[PDB]
């Protein structure tokens, strides 16, 4: 274990994530993160030069199952049944990023840095590649985009609806599948 | 008359034009002052930051939605009313399209902590109107699905090459079907 290795980098993201959830993203300072590891700010800055860089690295790690989904989806016959299973697995892949959506709702700065971030915007762009219909007109193309966007933004409006998220995730996935079927 | 509200609205109208033609990041305070014809001293008397103008532009374009909330609070709180406010909320977001285009094209230079405060208060006011007390978990999710589809519609429909109004028409109809799915 080196102070400039990968294990200390992952250890920085873990404590910073805890500091972001409990105390807030905007209220967490780089000094508090360095005090969590017990190292100096110079050792923190070697891996991440800014607080936004830590938040992006957290999104890279919790987006693994999304990258795994793109690998399996690009090896499929590209049918309407294929796009349905991609929408099911995409709803399941976003479970790991649940505390990330919680932070975006708390901090508007965390919302802007991640929403405008190129890495997170590339994930949903890759998922949209499998959802795209070549010969679809305007009506059909908007409805297949509505089915993907409904699952994408699901973690935002499903926050204060009811209690259990699994029942709400299944209901949102069920309603979004019907909009996908509306492409006809 | 340079200290009055007529010039203030003239600053917002001129700045909004320049933000569309050449972009928000490519527009400076000097170009807005020269485009209007007044000194930079007169500009900074009304707005002391470029983002401060965009906050006032967001509130100006959020006129119809504010009046839609006031009208819907005096309505019988039925599914037909929920379809009417959902159909009118789509019309209100059409006016704020240049604002959403700025947020989507501008990067980290734009801090959206200001306009996000008013944007969250509008969707929260609309959300309280779509909310249903005696609804199940399934019907509650489908209502928020119809609202979130129209809300974020100006963002996930930007890449489709269709006509801007035609894309809004198709998305509004798809959300209206999802809204009717929550019935019974």
């Amino acid at each position: 274990p080196h102070v400039r290795g990968a294990n200390t980098r992952d250890k920085i993201q873990s404590v910073a994530l805890e500091l972001f959830i409990e105390r807030g993203y905007e209220k967490t300072s780089m000094r508090e993160i360095a005090e969590g590891l017990g190292i100096t700010k110079a050792a923190l800055y070697y891996h991440f030069k800014a607080k936004e860089e830590i938040l992006v690295a957290i999104s890279q790690g919790l987006g693994g199952p999304v990258d795994e989904l793109v690998a399996w989806a690009r090896t499929q016959p590209r049918t309407l049944e294929t796009k349905r299973e991609v929408l099911r697995r995409y709803s399941e892949a976003l479970m790991g990023a649940a505390p990330l959506f919680r932070i975006m709702q708390e901090s508007g700065a965390a919302l802007r840095t991640l929403g405008i971030g190129q890495t997170l915007n590339d994930r949903i762009a890759a998922i949209g590649e499998l959802m795209y219909q070549d010969g679809a007109s305007v009506r059909s193309q908007v409805r297949i985009s509505d089915a993907l966007a409904s699952v994408h933004f699901g973690a935002f409006f499903l926050s204060a609806i009811e209690g259990d998220p699994e029942e709400k995730r299944k209901a949102l996935l069920e309603s979004a599948l019907e909009t996908l079927d509306s492409s006809a």
